């Protein structure tokens, strides 16, 4: 119960596309592509050094375009 779970990493994620967005985290949909939510190329660098400091993960292309989603990324970076 001590380690990042999937909903915590989950949430997280809401959290970070809402403030980059402009729109409240319970509003970013878990399912859409992320490259369809808003979020810029720049944000996509800050997003994954905030993940690395979060979870100590450096995200490769590879693992984030297979897994395209919030939820299906949050999934892979926990489990
Ligand atoms: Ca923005
Ligand atoms: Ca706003
Ligand atoms: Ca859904
Ligand atoms: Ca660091
Ligand atoms: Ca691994």
């Amino acid at each position: 119960r001590a380690e990042l779970t999937v909903p915590e990493m989950r949430q997280w994620l809401r959290n970070w596309v809402g403030k980059a967005v402009g729109k409240a985290p319970d509003s970013i949909d878990e399912s859409v592509p992320m490259v369809e939510l808003g979020l810029s190329s720049r944000d996509a660098v800050a997003m994954a050094a905030d993940i690395e400091d979060l979870t100590g993960v450096t995200l490769s292309v590879a693992v984030a375009f297979a897994h395209p989603t919030i939820e299906s990324l949050a999934t892979r970076i926990i489990e």
